[PDB]
């Protein structure tokens, strides 16, 4: 249980980085629209 | 202890997919107004 | 392991705290945008 778990945690933070990438982009694009 | 953190990442997952379509939505409203 | 995963799952937490609000604060500038 604590393997099955520990890989879980690791693909939620997989998931987490390409969050960030995904809302740092659109953060950047809508800056380009409005200051 | 092992059972509380199962929980813990099952409840953060969900809190994870709650974002990603918050996030999915709010690009396609900015490809909307910009390409 | 499991000392090392609650931490894991710890600062996990806060950084979804720290990713909610950018994207409500997004979500509310480009509702500034567009209706």
């Amino acid at each position: 249980k604590v393997s099955a778990l520990k890989e879980k945690v690791s693909a939620l933070k997989e998931q987490f980085l390409m969050l960030m990438f995904k809302v740092s982009a659109l953060k950047e694009k809508v800056s380009a629209l409005k200051e």
